[PDB]
This record gives C-alpha cells, sequence and structure tokens, in this order.
C-alpha cells in the first residue's frame, strides 16, 4: 500500500462512497472513528473494536501527552504496539481539549504547531491533524476572523514541522481543519489558504459546539463544496447517527464522537428505532435484544433485561456490552449507508431512516 | 451425563484428582470456581471465563435474590440463560453473606433453609448449598458448638426442602457444610451428622475466617479425613495460591474465592514468581507480559507497561485484562496440580512451586 490514496468509487448527489489507502491498512468511507482516551477505545479489547468493523480509531492526544506521555510512548514501541491495535490510527492535535495562555506561539496549560505535530510522531499517528484554534460558539464575525487567521497561520506551520521530520512525511498523512465559525466568507478564506498550504485531508472544524443540527447542516451546505473534492472531508466531533447521515448528505466522508461509547456507558443504546435507555424500568423483563435486526455479539446473545440489570448495578460488563453493540450500531450505519451510495439509493436511504428512527 | 458422579482417577497422599460429571458439563478436580457477583463475573465475558478454563461457577445468591430477584430471574429463563453461562453453577446460600434477626427460622435481614433452597432452585443452580450458621472467628468452644448444632438441624432441613421438590432434586446435587470452628471434637459431630443425612459433597465450613494458614492447615489436618473419602470435598472461600496447594495436600477437590478478580481490579496480579501490584512505578516501562510463562490471552498480547497506564488510569480495559489474566493464571495453577497428582509427582510440584513464588 501507499503512504495514502484516496480513491471515489461512487456518488450519489454530494455523498461519496469510496476508499483510503494507507501503508496499516484500507478504510471504507464514510467512515465512523471510535474514539480512544488514554490509548484504549473504553471496555473494549482491540480485537472487539475491530469486530464491529472500524478500519481507523482516533487516539487522543491531550491525555497522552500528560498520561503517559509521548517520549515514553515512543520509548516503548509507540501507541499502535502499546495498545494493540495494528489499523490506522487518526490523532486529534490536542489543543480542542486543551481548550491557559494563548498566544501566537501556541499555548501553556504546552502545545505549538511544532510541538502538536511532534507529539503525533511520538505517538506514530497515521493521519496528523494540524494544530488549530477552535473557535467559541457563538463568536463574532472580528473574533471569528482572528481566530480563523491565526488557525492558518499555524496551519501552514503545521505543515512545515511534518515535512521537516522524513519519517513521518513518508508514512503518515496531514490533514488541515476549515474553522470560520457559521460565516460563509470566512470559512472561503479558510478554504482557500489550506488549499494553498496543500493537505490530503480537510477537516471540517469548529462545528458541534453548541449550534445545534439546523445550523450546522446550514454552515455545512456552503462549506464543504469550498473544499478539494478529490481530497476527505472530515467532520470533526460528529455525532448522533442523524447527524452523519445528513452530514454525508452534504459531501463529508470520515467522522468521529464520543457518543457510542460515552453515552453506552450511561445506558443510552442505539437502535434503528431511535435511542432508548436501558436503565428504565419497562426494561427490567424484556427478554429481546437491544436492537431487533443488530447483527453485534451482544445482539446475538444478551437480552435487554440483563444488560438492564448490569448497568442499575454498576457492573464493569454492562458497559463492555453497551459500547460493544453502540459502536457495532454504528459500523452498520456507517455500511448501510455505504452500500446505498454505492447502489445509488442513498436519498431513500436517508428518508427511510429518519422515518423509522423519529416514529 | 447423570445428574451427579465423582470419579477419583488418581490420588497421592491424601490429594485426589477426577472428575465430577453432572447434566451441564464436566468438573475437573481439584477445581476453581470464579465468583460471579449480581450475575456476573466481574468484566468478563462467558466465553472469555471459559477459555480461561473454567469448568464451573459459583452464583452470588445474597445479591441476586435481593436484586434482580430469585423469581425474576426464573420468570427469565434463570440464570444460566441471563447471564450466558451454559455449565454448572454452585450456588451459596447467602447466609454468610448476610452475617439481624437470627433466630431457629433462621434470619431476617429474609432466609430459612427452605427459601434459601427455594431461590437457588429458581436460579437454577446445579450445586446448591445447604443453609448453614457460619461460626465467627474467634469462638468459644459452647458457642461454636450451638452454632454447629445449628447448622446441622438446618442441614436436614436443608436436605427435606432439596428432596421436596423432584425437580431440583433430579437435576441438581446438594452438599452439606461442615461447621465447629477449631475445635475438633466438633468437627467430628458436625462430619458424623451430615454423612447420617447425607449428601452429594461435603464443604469445610468455617475457614479463611482470619485464623491464618497454620491454624486453617492445622484444622484441616483432622477435618477433612472425618469426611467421606468417595465425596468431593469443598473448602468455601480460599484462597491464595499457596493456600490451595496446602488444601490439596490436605484432601480438598474445590475452592472459590474472590481473590482474584477483586484483587485484579485493584492492582494485584498473580505471578509464579509472586503476586506484584502493577501500579508500582517500576512497571512503567516493563515490556514484559505479567507473568513469563502464562499461556493466557492478555500475556500474550500486551505488556505490563500497558497495563499499569490502563490501572493508574482507572481504565475499565485494565480491570478486564488484570481479571483474565488472575483468574487464568488460577486455572493453569489447577492444572498444574491435576497433572502433578494424576503424574504422582505432587509433592515435588508443591514444593516446587514455593520456593519459586516465594523466592
Ligand atoms: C463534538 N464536537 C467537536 N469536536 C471537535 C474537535 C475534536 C474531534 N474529536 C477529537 C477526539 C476527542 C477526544 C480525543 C479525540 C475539534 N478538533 C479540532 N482540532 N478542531 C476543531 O474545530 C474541533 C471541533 C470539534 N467539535
Ligand atoms: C473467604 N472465606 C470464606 N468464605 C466463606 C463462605 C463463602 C464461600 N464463597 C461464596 C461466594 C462469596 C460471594 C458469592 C459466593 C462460606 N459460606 C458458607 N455458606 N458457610 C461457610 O462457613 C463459609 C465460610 C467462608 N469462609
Ligand atoms: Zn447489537
Ligand atoms: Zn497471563
Amino acid at each position: 500500500r501507499p503512504r495514502f490514496s484516496f480513491s471515489i468509487a461512487a456518488r450519489e448527489g454530494k455523498a461519496r462512497t469510496g476508499t483510503i489507502e494507507m501503508k496499516r491498512g484500507v478504510i471504507r468511507t464514510p467512515a465512523f472513528m471510535p474514539v480512544g482516551t488514554a490509548a484504549t477505545v473504553k471496555a473494549l479489547k482491540p480485537e472487539t473494536v475491530r469486530a464491529t468493523g472500524a478500519d481507523i480509531i482516533l487516539g487522543n492526544t491531550y491525555h497522552l501527552m500528560l498520561r503517559p506521555g509521548a517520549e515514553r510512548i515512543a520509548k516503548l514501541g509507540g501507541l499502535h504496539s502499546f495498545m494493540g491495535w495494528d489499523r490506522p490510527i487518526l490523532t486529534d492535535s490536542g489543543g480542542y481539549q486543551v481548550m491557559t495562555k494563548q498566544s501566537e506561539e501556541g499555548v501553556t496549560f504546552m502545545l505549538s504547531p511544532e510541538r502538536s505535530i511532534e507529539i503525533q510522531h511520538l505517538l506514530g499517528s497515521d493521519i496528523v491533524m494540524a494544530f488549530d484554534e477552535c473557535t467559541p460558539y457563538p463568536a463574532t464575525p472580528s473574533r471569528a476572523a482572528s481566530s480563523m487567521e491565526r488557525s492558518m497561520r499555524w496551519a501552514k506551520r503545521s505543515r512545515d514541522a511534518f515535512d521537516s521530520r522524513k519519517e513521518q512525511a513518508e508514512n503518515a498523512a496531514l490533514f488541515g481543519i476549515q474553522q470560520g465559525s457559521v460565516f460563509e466568507n470566512l470559512r472561503q478564506q479558510s478554504a482557500d489558504a489550506l488549499a494553498e498550504i496543500g493537505f490530503d485531508g480537510y477537516a471540517v472544524g469548529g462545528l458541534a459546539v453548541g449550534e445545534g443540527q439546523d445550523e450546522m447542516f446550514r454552515v455545512l451546505d456552503f462549506s464543504v463544496p469550498m473544499l478539494p473534492d478529490d481530497k476527505p472531508h472530515y467532520l470533526m466531533g460528529v455525532g448522533k447517527p442523524d447527524d452523519i447521515v445528513g452530514a454525508v448528505e452534504r459531501g463529508i466522508d470520515m467522522f468521529d464522537c464520543v457518543l457510542p461509547t460515552r453515552s453506552g456507558r450511561n445506558g443510552q443504546a442505539f437502535t434503528w428505532d431511535g435511542p432508548i435507555n436501558i436503565r428504565n424500568a419497562r426494561f427490567s423483563e424484556d427478554l429481546k435484544p437491544l436492537d431487533s435486526e443488530c447483527h453485534c455479539a451482544v445482539c446475538q446473545k444478551w437480552s435487554r433485561a440483563y444488560i438492564h440489570h448490569l448497568i442499575r448495578a454498576g457492573e464493569i460488563l454492562g458497559a463492555m456490552l453497551m459500547t460493544e453493540h453502540n459502536i457495532a450500531f454504528y459500523q452498520q450505519l456507517m455500511q448501510k449507508i455505504r452500500d446505498s451510495i454505492s447502489e445509488g439509493r442513498f436519498s431513500q436511504f436517508a428518508q427511510d431512516f429518519r422515518a423509522r428512527y423519529f416514529a
């Protein structure tokens, strides 16, 4: 395999399906990336994450640079070896989660474009995110513009830091992040600056920060077409099933979110008929699986009533089973989206999905 | 298979190795039984418990009768179906863990010999423990005697309750529990009373309650020979690796303990060179597996340094990996004990084990 090759195999409207080939593996797009924190996808062995269908996972830079330390992980052989995941890993740049002392050089809380890129190198990341300033929502246009402009200066710094390190440049990929809050002109300036610099993929940053789905979709409507069509489009931090479907309808190829893992541990199970909270007393004697159609190992073997008991009791197996189901559900969603675009029936799928999910 | 058949295949001194055949499976003896609580072996899927080599697990009566309820579990199909373990289950009688208002009828806190036997029936237990009064340590001889005598009255009540229920009598087995604290004459009276009543197996109760290994071994020395030789001998609540080895040297066939699961979640890992606490800073960059010879999946794939990180971080995968290793270690110990008795070299094994474990 190549360092990086994105190929689009089929299209429907603005939606695309295809593949990213990297040295450590192939990523089917549109892709959902389960999130680790602290070098683990919470409550799952890597082999379980893979069995759900995940092709890539996100590593948590912020946590790891604090514990156990990026240099320690490199000493130990890198994140893949450390945690036992041998397929691609995307790492965020660490600044969204830091967001103490902010300046043009970076932030102390320390992190700069150069140090972020070096930490991701030490971790052995396959997809490296440029270091950016996420812009709070709402933002005035002045503030949005200042932030975006800083982020684009930091994007060039990130590019040059990555390219400076031969090992990294030859084996990893680098994504830039579009800012500009909800303002179309700032989103355009941002897209143009990133395209001039040139990246292997382009994230849409600064969304899912409190604006709500209608506003998120409105900004995606104009923002995603601004990015280079022939590179992947990553919507950071999104999201709920219905958010994913509409974002693919608007040209997004990649997704990450803590929703399935975090809310699973809290009792929320995704189903094709909408989310359920398994702690609810109505499930205490319900012998059906979490979802009626789901192919995961959890739905093949255990009832709602058992998982209800486990979560009510605070048992670790409860978090394990809920998280495996939720991540499997997300992967099954992505598979249905891929197959429906490939068959030219995604718009029908989206409508059918919504009718039933919100029934 | 039969309801219950214990066959001794080989002997060495007082040690025995053999098999218990039951309808749901065969149990290799000497056996270690992982403990659930709340219808789960903490942090493990049943298939993982089986992969470690366990032939039977213990269910936690006390917890289950409170949550989710014994009648609810029966409504749902019984404990085996509920939790997904289709092999034998031993259930304790619930009184050790209760130990509010104690009387000849039983205890309120409610539980009596009859209700304990019925709860174990509702759970669908394969090996049912008689309901007894555990005797605190230390105990005066008067107090020990009174308690033992009550327990033997309750043992007959348990026998008659079990036999009254045809379904239970035909498909499950019933064990009696010897009391008498550390007093040989009371242990003899107890053995004699239980033998007169007749049980499928005999537990040694009332030990591992604070007396220390030397005293535990002294009481086993005279107590186990008092029990019928041709039935299994169960030492309840024992214990550390070294306790297990010496107890098999004294004629014990079955063991249960929370030590491997509970202490695993706390950072303690068993190894052939003695226990280690993985939280210790000395492991932070140690690339070796938890134990150098262990065949478990955890030692094949992850380092001490990773598990150290996980437990320090309070990550659920840490508890999962530590518990799988510890239960696998215990099962490997039992296998070495079985093979060494079968080959007439157990006394050598015991000496070698101790020299290295305490090196
Ligand atoms: C939920 N919304 C959201 N998340 C955003 C994130 C994070 C995406 N997820 C990373 C994981 C979080 C735990 C470890 C890795 C964002 N990140 C960056 N760098 N810039 C954004 O504008 C940015 C914007 C984001 N919006
Ligand atoms: C650790 N020592 C110890 N435990 C004893 C236990 C419990 C054995 N383990 C049962 C599991 C605990 C959680 C759910 C099932 C004892 N039980 C009974 N009935 N009588 C004893 O003398 C008795 C004596 C015991 N001594
Ligand atoms: Zn499922
Ligand atoms: Zn091991």
